[PDB]
């Protein structure tokens, strides 16, 4: 069975031609599934900073100033979505899982500064296979944007890994709610950005402007086998290789071929 070893000698091939090549080409939709797979296969041949360091390249010669980075799900985001997600639902799970407008807004603050608190505290514990993940876009993002850049790196961790688990622990109205404003509250601190005319949200913007250089200062401190596809577009991303990598993968699939 080494079908194993042979359509990841391929698929791990050094250059990323077969990858470049899955990517420009593979279904919209079939992308969440091009990350489990480009990301899981390429840790286990040691090559993954170098798949990363294409995904993020590329979409960072992409942007327009880098506020518009990683938000929304390009594949470089989906693919940065889920490092994040496999290498840390331990320490996000170990560190959350101690889980009259006067009143109202005199509480919001105090856990708020509480949970932030553990946030920006909990470096010390951070997973060492992350901080590699976070280096590394660091570097790249810096290869062009150092107006900070280290926020780019904040943005991304606080929108795409705390505050979706923090807002819903599914991935671990009373109470639900009063997690999600906490929510609006930590992205702005993250983003570096005030509330202007969700004006309910006025008042915290004290709070979010006291402790952004205390955020910084931690951002700062970490980062310092399906194939269907192949089979399934083969004509497409073989007239993309025209501009022996593709022998290799059409002599690989000419012996096989998926029942489902």
């Amino acid at each position: 069975e080494r079908l194993v070893e042979l359509v990841t000698m391929m698929g791990d091939q050094g250059e990323l031609p077969i990858a470049m090549a899955l990517a420009n080409v593979v279904p919209c939709s079939q992308w969440d599934e091009l990350a489990r797979v480009l990301v899981t296969l390429f840790d286990s041949r040691h090559l993954l900073y170098q798949l990363l360091w294409n995904m993020f390249s590329k979409e960072v010669e992409l942007a327009d100033s880098m506020q518009t980075l990683f938000r929304g799900n390009s594949l470089a985001s989906k693919i940065m979505t889920f490092c994040f997600k496999v290498y840390g639902a331990t320490y996000l799970q170990k560190l959350l899982d101690p889980l009259s407008l006067e009143e109202n807004q005199r509480n919001l603050l105090q856990m708020t500064e509480k949970f932030f608190h553990a946030i920006i505290s909990s470096s010390s514990e951070f997973p060492p296979q992350l901080r590699s993940v976070c280096h590394c876009l660091y570097q790249v993002v810096s290869q062009r944007f150092p107006q900070n850049s280290i926020g780019a790196v904040g943005s991304a961790m606080f929108l795409r890994f705390i505050n979706p688990a923090i807002v819903s622990p599914y991935e671990a109205p009373i109470i639900e709610r009063g997690l999600k404003l906490m929510s609006k509250i930590l992205q702005s601190i993250a983003n570096h950005v005030l509330f202007t005319k969700e004006e309910h949200m006025r008042p915290f913007n004290d709070f979010v402007k006291s402790n952004f250089d205390a955020a910084r200062r931690f951002f700062l401190d970490i980062a310092s086998a399906l194939h269907r596809l192949l089979w399934n577009n083969q004509e497409k991303i073989g007239q993309y290789l025209s501009s022996r990598p593709f022998d290799k993968m059409a002599t690989l699939l000419a012996y096989l071929g998926p029942p489902e």
